[PDB]
């Protein structure tokens, strides 16, 4: 991924 979250 690379982005983060949290969803
Ligand atoms: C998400 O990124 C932050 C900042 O770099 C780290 O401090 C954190 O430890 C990291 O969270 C981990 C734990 C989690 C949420 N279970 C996932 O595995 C993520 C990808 O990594
Ligand atoms: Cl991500």
């Amino acid at each position: 991924x690379x982005n983060x979250x949290y969803x």
